Formats: structure tokens, C-alpha cells, sequence
């Protein structure tokens, strides 16, 4: 299954429930389609934040030009493959790494 995290059809609040739904944790993710606008994608991840505990953040994946994606204007991957493998590997400025995708 290439890609597990793309959870595409899934509206903001379906995502977050999903993440905060049991078999998830720190750094579980997935990357739905954009609800309020359209045509980018976006990173929902599960985050520890000491005052709410668990929580679901999500970062906008904007399009490069040339059909590339990238969270940051620094790194400007070429799939959203390789996207979520970089901010797997560490978090380069996210709220945390993408451990593993979510679950259900
Ligand atoms: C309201 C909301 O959820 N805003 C999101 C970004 C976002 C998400 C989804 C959606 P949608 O409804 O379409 O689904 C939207 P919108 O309505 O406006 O279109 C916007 C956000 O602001 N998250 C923080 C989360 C963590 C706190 C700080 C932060 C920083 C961000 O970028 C900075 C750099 C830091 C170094 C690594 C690359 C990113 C982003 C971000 N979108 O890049 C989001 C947030």
C-alpha cells in the first residue's frame, strides 16, 4: 500500500477524530486534501502539547510550480512521497516528526 498517510477524502474534522481515535499517537499523520480551499494538499498530524495533551495540527502542503510539493519554501520535494519521508526523518521546523501514519 504506497501510500497509508493519504487519507485524501477525509474533511478537517473526520481527520483529526481519526488521528485522536485509538491505535494513534505522537507524530501520526496522514495528508487530506485541502477542505477550505482546493487543489493543495494538507498534513494532519497528532502533537503533544502539555496544556490539552493530544492534539491534531495540520500544515499546508502548497504546490510548486512545476507540480512539486513543500510545507516550507526551503524544501521543495518533488512528491508527496518524499515530503512526508523528510519530515519523518525529523521534524526541520514542524511541531513534530511524522512517525507513522494513521491508523483504523
Ligand atoms: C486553521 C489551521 O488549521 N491553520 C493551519 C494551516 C492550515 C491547515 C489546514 C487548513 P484547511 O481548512 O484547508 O484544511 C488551513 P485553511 O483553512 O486556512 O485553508 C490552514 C496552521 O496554521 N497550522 C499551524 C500548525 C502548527 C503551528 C504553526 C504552523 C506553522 C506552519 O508553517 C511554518 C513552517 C515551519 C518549518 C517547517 C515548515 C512550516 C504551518 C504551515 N501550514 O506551513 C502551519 C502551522
Amino acid at each position: 500500500e504506497p501510500e497509508p498517510w493519504f487519507f485524501k477524502n477525509l474533511s478537517r474534522k473526520d481527520a483529526e477524530r481519526q488521528l485522536l481515535a485509538p491505535g494513534n499517537t505522537h507524530g501520526s499523520f496522514l495528508i487530506r486534501e485541502s477542505e477550505s480551499t482546493a487543489g493543495s494538499f494538507c498534513l494532519s498530524v497528532r502533537d503533544f502539547d502539555q496544556n490539552q495533551g493530544e492534539v491534531v495540527k495540520h500544515y499546508k502542503i502548497r504546490n510548486l510550480d512545476n507540480g512539486g510539493f513543500y510545507i516550507s519554501p526551503r524544501i521543495t520535494f518533488p512528491g508527496l512521497h518524499e515530503l512526508v519521508r523528510h519530515y519523518t526523518n525529523a521534524s526541520d521546523g514542524l511541531c513534530t516528526r511524522l512517525s507513522r501514519p494513521c491508523q483504523t
